[PDB]
């Protein structure tokens, strides 16, 4: 679960479901500029060119981030 | 201009001023867990452990992001 | 796909097979410090703390790298 | 500091001198596709499009890497 979306109501970064994270990450690795996914009766588009998620039912925009692991890894 | 903060009023990622971007990036590269800066006579702290900017007067939290350069570089 | 090992004979970075790349990347995302994989019966270990692949039949150490895609993505 | 070159005699990644690391990192941040630097009587070019250091006299190719900081930062 490496992708996150920001919830401005709670003021915290939130995780995607395992399947939505996998849909987003597969599109990210394939070079697509955007990806759609469904969660709890809403369709969303993650726009990779702006790092913003758009709720396609309401139009609400929430920022997204990709977590990055340290290189090299610590012992 | 590698650091950005999300403005939920405009629905867009926003750039820091050149000096605030430099202040934030120098603290990021030094391994600090947070950094202080001011903009428009207001004080903020960027918390690197949560990737959020905190308005010190209101407590309002806005997300932040670091732009990343491709490795390897494209020709 | 995203992991590469350096071939000193040819002087080039080389891709892994889709299956070996998936094995390495799953272990990378799970926080493991190392991962074993095979190319047929030939055994290898990728040591994430040193970013080196050890050929477990010859003992030869080849460096490894993880490709990093640009954030945000270009249009 | 943050750039490293692979020493296949010892089988390990090695650091650049502080000045060579600064020269490489300044060219990296400026969008250049390559950078030249010296170490005593040795002359090198780091090719960012292939992540390889080339000895200008002999053509010997040593792979390079850029260390990456975790995002978000750990406490
Ligand atoms: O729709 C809203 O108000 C807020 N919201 C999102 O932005 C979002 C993104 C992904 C998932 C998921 O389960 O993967 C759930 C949600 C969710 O509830
Ligand atoms: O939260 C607010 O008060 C709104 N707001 C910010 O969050 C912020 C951060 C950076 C700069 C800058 O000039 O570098 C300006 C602003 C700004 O207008
Ligand atoms: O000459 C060798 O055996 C290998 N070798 C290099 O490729 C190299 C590159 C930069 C520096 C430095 O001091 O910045 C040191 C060396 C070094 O020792
Ligand atoms: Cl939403
Ligand atoms: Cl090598
Ligand atoms: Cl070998
Ligand atoms: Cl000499
Ligand atoms: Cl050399």
């Amino acid at each position: 679960n490496n992708w996150r979306w920001f919830d401005d109501r709670s003021g915290r970064w939130c995780s995607y479901s395992a399947s939505n994270n996998s849909t987003i990450d597969s599109a990210w690795k394939s070079g697509e500029t955007s990806v759609r996914f469904t969660a709890g009766r809403r369709r969303y588009t993650v726009q990779f060119t702006t790092m913003v998620q758009v709720n396609e039912e309401t139009g609400n925009r929430r920022p997204v981030m990709l977590t990055l692991l340290r290189v090299p890894r610590l012992n």
